[PDB]
């Protein structure tokens, strides 16, 4: 066999089928015979491809497999690659490289010192030291991408390798199971169980890894359980609690002060599958008021190593997160009590506030949407108007770096083909990877695209004010017609300038069989 | 209160006393006012420094704390770094920097690109982005080193900082927990312990994660519950199991072909604690004959996602053969039999073959002695004649890097004070730390050092004869006095020509109150 | 021609015979077939290895070749490297990595991630991704090392690829001639030589740049043509400029307040050579005082670009020193007077005044001695006691890296037979790299080593009685017999407990065929 057909019967057997990429000549040796049980899917940018592939490993809750071409193209998806590490994505990115032959000349085309490229943001980067080689080098990269921690790994591999005999020995591979399906041994397990029952005023915290490990449904009964409100914790990249069920409490502020507040007065805070904590602002205070103590059950060493404050317990999310609900006694303690209902904020028949906008999207779109958001200033009102009550229903750039919601939104609906994703996105935002609507319009993905247009970096103009900060430049982003690059991708693309325009637009697109893009002249 | 004081009451409160160090410019800042309850255990060179740290925590099963001086100190230990990263040692590494205001010239003592320096041999590695950052640092080193998989770190401190006002929110560091004490769950816990009792044949192979763990009882108990054999993995950094127990096989030799002709007939082979497997010599063949499947327990991802053959879980190996040993049922197979005593090698009144040595030391020394080596053509003889009863009871350089054992026998036996320490060592490798021997005199550990002098790189001149390689230098180390080294450090020195006088210089080491050696006349 | 036979015609046709090693299994068939007309040196412990091969190629102002045993050997030197990027030292240092099809799985003596290991301490780092690229990646190995700035570079070779075939092709790597000995174009050249004309108090300072360059005598002639003052940069890790010339006026001390001091009322200050400034104390104050100019000439733009102050140039050390010592005007001005000569300590029948041995080594050692310092709180005192006439008189760790000089001085010794080597290093220093002395024993390289023997690590007091810090431990090295060392490894030993005694000393050591080691008893 060669080390091209072993290579894609070890992917096919660890059941990878999907190629993400945007090819080179350093990569058409491996992207030749490509096999008829495997799809490509094309991106025109490779934070693109990278975007897309991390929305569809995030939703399918396994990883994907992507293709770049050389230095430039790996180099091109590092932004993406940032966003990856946050989110634990499983991402197998490979990048071709020159021949053997002429790595020494550094022929155009070689990835100089491959391997750190990448670094930091990759869990494993690696170039093997020969073709015979390169299907083990795989296997790595596979597991490496796939163990808890979950995260992007990098594998370069020199061109002239697929064409060359693999060792047959490489067969011992294909059926490799690894697993990290972990959690507290028994005895320090009931102490923490005991703690939890022993709480008088218990708090649950819930980050990404739950969404990601579909721990969603154990947290729920966990929460009611010990009848403790629920918050997601800062930054949040994912949605890891239905957010009208009666203990939830909604996003955490990103900042140390407003957290421990908070917190005040619960004896025991249980944080699961979140960092401690993924703060933003400068908001400096207390990591926590007197009479609280914090326990983190994180699926990362680097998450554990890092908390300023608590104890902390390494395992898988998926594992620990049932084996607490089974385990915890049902408190006699009243349920707490739903968040009210938000408040209706006056909309005129002019340009939409985002809270009309998330209000009309509420209203309209399935039970089992999903959402992404890229609308950087409007993401607390988001998170206070879309009811989710189901897994997989959120996602938001985990390292807060724009261009990930547009692609990944398409990996997304790939992944999820019977849920309608819906991609709320700033002006600004829309740019960074606004080729990938091509992607959509080539496979006839049809997520919907609302572009919230309000001219400016809104965030960023806010802060400046919190700042006090005159005399900044760059905050503006005036004329960009997104109904006219919607054209120029291929999607349909519809406006909306009022209220009744963007309830039409919406039971337009909502019905549509191919992606579309709505343009909403939002309040400045 | 400082910089210093908090650093300090965080390395109190995390359980650590003890300072392996050498002195310089940039750490006088932190030594000063050094407390009255920590002890500081000088060395005279880098690698001696890390060595005895190494083998104290090993030993010890916790970490050790090391300070070092800037870049120059730091690179003196490197070797050292590279044995600490393969045996998963918890080793915090600190070094000084020079005074923030002086880093950017590149002062004399300026560590430049610091974080990069110990890389890739360490599992974190950074510098303080300020002074009150460091007590936050120093936390995350400690739980670094000391989350599974074990292994060193490092932390560059700017010499300024130490004086510097803490953040009173630094308290939350002090009682941090921090568990990786995780299984695999139950549901796939109990499909692994019905494969092991539904094997026809089932072999065991044991690495030195089992020993750290001190697992070694447990995995006694699931070898006579399978009545399986049982071997330890090949380049053995430690001893996980009894030497002298019915079940054990003894060491495998580094070669992937005798290793699958080893297992051949075994249906299922349970792997706990190992790399999959640390290979040496070439030995190309099958990495499994058909018939064989492997299945590995190992604490650390790399070691998973390497293997290339079999399944894995990457739990915690105590956790994991306490369980395993207490779930799986007694076999009705009959207990595997003895290794049968070893031939006793003809000695004549001249120089001593190492069969001898070995089987002297094995006469004499008491039933908790603990032995090191670095005498490295005899490993398979002295895993042969040496009964091993007890956990914690050999080391060998788990990278294979010389200038381990000398230094590492002296912070075993300080961590070991009732067990006798016995460090059986080469001409050839005695040199590389023999500025250790020092630390044993001057804290008066009392450690017996075996030079096994043969004039001769050995195990290289065999490698040489099997490569068939002609006219290859530097294989010869005539002209050393190890009597006149140990005098040179204060230690008490004896010679040994022949086996009366052997047995004679043995019996006043053990009953010696200090460190001796004892320089042996072996076979060339 | 095998890859080979086609790297050592390569290595012997760009001037290099001789290889500093210490061996190991990925290297023996590198070393197998070792050529007739290379040497191969010996030392016990890879420290040892470099320190040598870096004193052999700054005396012999040419590349050292190395050859060390995979990732430990490579860092047991790193400290060594530390020092040879300070000192610009054109080091090609190879190790040797497992065979290709091994490296995968990790192997025993597997360097991984191989490349990253010696950063950031080299110019260019490398592991050849084919058998027959080892010529070329050699070829680049020898001319990153030998163009300016000089520096140390790594190249790590599987050990399979020395039996393959080569490139015919390579031929074209044997006689390439690269050429860095570049001055500024004549147009900004007759811009500076004019500013050095009109200046009416210049002053020179110089680095280590010029000693590598042998640039000292055209230095001696631009400080005559301009009358000017001549200081050494701090931290010196060479002497630039005879010691006795009238225009000298030594060591500058490390701090910039004492700097700036120092050049006050000089209105251009003219430094080659050397980095601007290699201070080491902490003395704040103005980089230069109003009224100084300072302009730079530097090999290394790390140096320029670093540079706190005034204008540099970039360019090879020897060409501008040739190049303005012909052009500038000779002034009228008169010549500086020389330094009076140092006044002489009182000193007893009891324990030696370091100046008392520096006095004595001036009055008995032969005009072209060369010494090395790694005594280190007394080398104020050396600079100001010894006439050094001529190049290549001095080395000194020039990254402060103790374990240099020792090793160092055999490297020295081996390169200018015809010049007796004196090292002056400390009880403290000795340990680093006390293995060294082996290698004079078993070579017959008749370096004098003088141990200035008080017990302590005194610079390291010193500091601390200037910090005012109390309470610092680790300071003191009692109970270290050297005579007992050197006859360890071979090296004729000597005592000198009073003057009588180290003049008597001397007088043998000078007059001996073989290495000497003198334990000096200086005043605590
Ligand atoms: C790749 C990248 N570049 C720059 C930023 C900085 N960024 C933070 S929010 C923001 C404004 C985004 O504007 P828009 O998408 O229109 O949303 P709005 O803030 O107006 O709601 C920018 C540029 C970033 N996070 N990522
Ligand atoms: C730091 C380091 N340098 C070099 C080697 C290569 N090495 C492998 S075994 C060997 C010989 C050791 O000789 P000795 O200790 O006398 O034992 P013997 O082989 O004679 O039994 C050497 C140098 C190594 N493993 N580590
Ligand atoms: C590898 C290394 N470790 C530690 C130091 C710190 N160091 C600075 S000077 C000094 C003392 C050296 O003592 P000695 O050689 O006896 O000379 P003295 O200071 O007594 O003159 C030490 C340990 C260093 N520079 N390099
Ligand atoms: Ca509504
Ligand atoms: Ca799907
Ligand atoms: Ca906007
Ligand atoms: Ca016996
Ligand atoms: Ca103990
Ligand atoms: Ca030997
Ligand atoms: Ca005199
Ligand atoms: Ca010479
Ligand atoms: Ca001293
Ligand atoms: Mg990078
Ligand atoms: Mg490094």
């Amino acid at each position: 066999a060669s080390v091209h057909g072993t290579t894609y019967e070890l992917l096919r057997r660890q059941g990878i089928d999907t190629v993400f990429g945007n090819p080179g000549s350093n990569e058409l040796p491996f992207l030749k015979d490509f096999p008829e049980d495997f799809r490509y899917i094309l991106a025109l940018q490779e934070a693109c491809v990278v975007g897309i592939a991390d929305g569809y490993a995030q939703a399918s809750r396994k990883p994907a497999f992507i293709n770049l071409h050389s230095a430039a193209g790996t180099g091109n998806a590092m932004g993406a690659l940032s966003n990856a590490w946050n989110s634990h994505s499983p991402l197998i990115v490979t990048a071709g490289q020159q021949t053997r032959a002429m790595i020494g000349v550094e022929a155009l085309l070689t990835n100089v010192d491959a391997a750190n490229l990448p670094r930091p943001l990759v869990k494993w980067s690696y170039e093997p030291a020969s073709a015979a080689e390169v299907p083990h080098a795989m296997s790595r990269a596979i597991h490496m991408a796939s163990m808890a921690p979950q995260g992007p790994v990098y594998l370069s591999v020199p061109y002239d390798d697929w064409d060359k005999d693999a060792d047959p020995q490489s067969h011992h591979l294909f059926d490799r199971h690894v697993s990290s399906s972990v959690r507290l041994n028994d005895q320090d397990l009931d102490i923490l169980v005991k703690a939890l029952n022993s709480a008088s005023n218990p708090a649950i915290v819930l980050g990404p890894d739950v969404d990601a490990a579909n721990a969603n449904a154990d947290c729920v009964m966990l929460a009611e359980r010990l009848k403790a409100p629920v918050w997601v914790a800062p930054s949040a990249p994912r949605c890891p609690f239905p957010t009208r069920h009666p203990c939830f409490r909604g996003l955490m502020p990103a900042g140390i002060a407003a957290i421990s507040q908070l917190l005040e007065g619960h004896d025991v805070v249980l944080v699961i599958g979140a960092p401690v904590f993924r703060y933003h602002q400068y908001d400096p205070g207390q990591y926590l008021k007197p009479g609280t103590r914090l326990i983190s059950v994180t699926c990362d060493p680097l998450e554990a190593a890092r908390a300023p404050m608590g104890d902390a317990i390494v395992a898988d999310i998926g594992a620990m997160a049932s084996a607490l609900a089974n385990l915890v006694e049902e408190s006699s303690r009243q349920l707490p009590t739903a968040a009210p209902e938000p408040a209706k904020v006056d909309q005129d028949a002019g340009r939409l506030h985002p809270e009309t906008v998330f209000d009309t999207l509420n209203d309209m779109a399935p039970e089992n949407a999903i959402y992404l958001n890229e609308s950087t200033s409007t993401t607390a009102q988001m998170w206070q108007r879309l009811n989710m009550r189901n897994p997989g229903s959120y996602y938001f750039c985990a390292a807060g770096g724009l261009g990930f919601a547009l692609p990944a939104a398409i990996g997304v609906q790939l992944a999820e083909p019977e849920r309608q994703v819906i991609a709320v996105i700033g002006d600004g935002s829309a740019n960074y990877s606004i080729s990938a609507l091509w992607t959509a319009a080539q496979y006839n993905i049809p997520t919907i695209f609302v572009i919230m247009n309000n001219g400016t970096y809104g965030a960023l103009r806010w802060f400046a004010g919190v700042l006090e900060a005159e005399n900044v430049p760059g905050l503006d982003v005036p004329g960009i017609d997104f109904r006219a690059l919607a054209k120029g991708y291929g999607v349909q693309a519809l406006k909306a300038d009022n209220l009744e325009q963007l309830k039409g637009s919406l039971q337009e697109a909502l019905s549509a069989k191919g992606p579309v893009l709505i343009e909403v002249s939002t309040v400045s």
